[PDB]
């Protein structure tokens, strides 16, 4: 059976599973019922399924080396399906939950969950409540006996908090440090001292990495009980690798990716977000040039927002980008040749992974 | 040692367990450290730590039967506050998310975290995931070789799951059910069909019930490896039973209790909540009282509102409440002598959390 027909199918299963119990043992009534399974589908479906098909390739990789019987192949499949569904309800919480604090207006080319007519902010906090919830209520389900219980909660919910963490960092990214303080309204930096290269990547490690690479690639081995053909601490680095590269990817497309093409109109600059774009540029600028960017930066003013946009084109960032991702390219290939010591089938897994992300579009 | 200052003092251990780890695992810098202990104390103190220390209470009656050495007496003491704490911490992590979901402006006569000027609802969403993400990290640390972790773990889940589900059952309980539909904007009722003590009693249990009543209780248990000393089904017949109780009152005190002592300005009439005031009062209204509730509920103007109050008050429902109060007290009763046939112990803190709840003020 093709690996997305078989994720496809246990979304399905879950998702029946899931509303069933409401109502066996939650008192559901069918109209609410039909509510969440909207809410489900709308929230969760018609990405790209990167993350939790991510599980699904690491566990084939592993099935083609592994003697098993075939139910044994079947229940590994079908754990790498639940558990990549679990990834993919945690993404789907974070978007829920990241469009109503970040006032975001659409996402994939359609409303932000809240912005539907009979959602609203009230019930969408609290749906994106629930699809955390479900996360866990699929695992004590489908892995109740499975060996590997204990180490996939544990790993999802340090997953869970880096992300929660990751946020915090992002919203505060554009804040002087040393002036945040619950009693105090927060100004916008004037400084820009810290848009630094370090602290970006410590936004984007935690608020993107964790659960969007390391959490994939971790859980595959966990339900192939394959975490001995791994040295851990390169699919940590690998992880954090490709993901910060993700999040570049992300930050330029937010830019100069047309909006039809994004699914979304672009907000970083008005936002006063720590860009790739902005830490870049602040690198290399002169004196004028950062004058300039601080007086047009962080503004809702279109006119401001072209000046920023204006700076970042003179700057030639597409040569700073060239050069980041030749250096990833380098680095990635390096760690992969490091996890092949351990598992050739695991380092093509990564590979793949690597492919995937460069060539995304 | 006093009970409430061993809890206390488990607060502070846990905070700097919290914060530290931050420190060494999560990359955190000071500044923003101080904010997250700022959210921590603001959000988890400063109530009276009822749930809590609930857990400890059970655990200490058992204590007091059970032969243990004084080391053990001291784990059992500490993990019960470690699990109180955990309790406290969700209360919190619900409390921050519904008064942003309901647009609230003042819990315990101090405004709704969300409202601080330095935080706002960007970040409070996000804080409030990070309060419920703490639960785990506790559990996780403190009880990681313990053999109650399962299911401590699977029961919180639950218990959490439950709890989101009760949040959208009150968040919808002024409208229709077959007309909720993410596609539309939704109605308020105008028959009030919906308004019936079965369709009361569910959101009430499941809202409030499960984490005020029920995980105190099997907590206690838990960390005293006590759990066959009860028969499981009583305990949850008298959380939700005490629980139901607990909530009345409180539907009361937001229509009746001044604001100063309520902490808080009730607007349970002008937002169209399914309260025990009106589904009791529309258990009794003549025809032409209930048209009066009908062109008068779920409005903002002060003079409608006051036109419920009156209604209310020209009913006489502080009979139906005593009425029911004695039915209650009945109920409980019963359910604490069938609790001593296995356990004299746990009827007594049963006893004792009945006692606690009907004189609460
Ligand atoms: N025994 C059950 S099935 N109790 C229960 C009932 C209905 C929903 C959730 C439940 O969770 C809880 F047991 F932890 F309390
Ligand atoms: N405690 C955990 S979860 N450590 C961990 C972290 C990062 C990757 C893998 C890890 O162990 C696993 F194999 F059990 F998942
Ligand atoms: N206009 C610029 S400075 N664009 C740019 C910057 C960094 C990476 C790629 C870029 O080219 C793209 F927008 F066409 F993709
Ligand atoms: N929607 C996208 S671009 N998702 C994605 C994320 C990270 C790597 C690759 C991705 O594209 C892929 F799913 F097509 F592979
Ligand atoms: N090995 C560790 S300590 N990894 C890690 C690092 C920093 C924060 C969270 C972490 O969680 C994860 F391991 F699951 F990935
Ligand atoms: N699966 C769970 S959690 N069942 C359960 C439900 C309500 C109360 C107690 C329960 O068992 C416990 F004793 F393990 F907690
Ligand atoms: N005015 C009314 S009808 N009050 C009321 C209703 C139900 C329970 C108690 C009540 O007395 C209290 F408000 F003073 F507490
Ligand atoms: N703040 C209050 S009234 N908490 C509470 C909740 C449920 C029962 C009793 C309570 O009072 C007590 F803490 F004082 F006991
Ligand atoms: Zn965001
Ligand atoms: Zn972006
Ligand atoms: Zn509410
Ligand atoms: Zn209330």
């Amino acid at each position: 059976m093709a690996s997305m027909e078989r994720f496809l199918s246990v979304y399905d299963e879950v998702q029946a599973f899931l509303l069933d119990q409401l109502q066996s043992k939650y008192e559901i009534d069918p109209n609410r019922a039909r509510y969440l399974r909207i809410m489900m589908d709308t929230t969760c479906l018609g990405g790209k399924y990167f993350r939790g098909m991510t599980v699904v390739n690491v566990a084939e990789g592993f099935l083609a080396v592994t003697q098993h019987d075939e139910a044994t192949k079947e229940r590994i499949l079908h754990d790498a399906c639940v558990g990549g569904w679990m990834i993919e309800f945690l993404q789907a919480h974070y978007l829920v939950e990241d469009d109503i604090m970040d006032g975001s207006v659409m996402r994939r080319g359609k409303p932000c969950w809240y912005r539907f007519p009979g959602v609203t902010t009230q019930c969408a906090i609290n749906d994106g409540i629930i699809l955390k919830s479900w996360t866990q209520i699929m695992a004590w389900h489908y892995f109740a006996d499975r060996p590997f219980l204990k180490d996939l909660l544990c790993l999802f919910q340090k997953v869970d908090y880096a992300t929660a963490v990751g946020q915090m960092y992002d919203v505060t990214s554009m804040c002087d440090s040393n002036k945040l303080d619950p009693e105090v309204a927060q100004p916008m930096t004037t400084d820009f001292a810290e848009f630094t290269p370090a602290i970006y990547k410590r936004i984007v490690k935690y608020k993107t990495t964790f659960y969007t690479y390391l959490l994939p690639l971790v859980m595959g081995l966990l339900v192939s009980e394959a975490a001995a053909s791994v040295e851990m601490n390169l699919v940590e680095r690998v992880a954090h690798l490709i993901g910060e590269y993700f999040q570049v990817q992300d930050d330029v497309m937010d830019c100069f990716t047309p909006p039809e093409q994004l699914g979304k109109v672009g907000t970083d600059i008005e936002d006063a977000k720590c860009s790739w774009l902005a830490v870049t540029f602040l690198g290399k600028a002169n004196a004028a040039q950062v004058a300039e960017f601080k007086a047009n930066y962080g503004e809702k003013d279109p006119a401001k927002v072209a000046v920023v946009k204006r700076l970042y084109s003179k700057a030639n960032l597409q040569a700073d980008f060239a050069a980041y991702e030749a250096e990833v390219v380098r680095e990635v290939e390096s760690l992969i040749e490091q996890l092949k010591v351990k598992s050739p089938t695991f380092a093509e897994s990564v590979a793949v992974v690597w492919e995937k992300t460069h060539k995304r579009k």
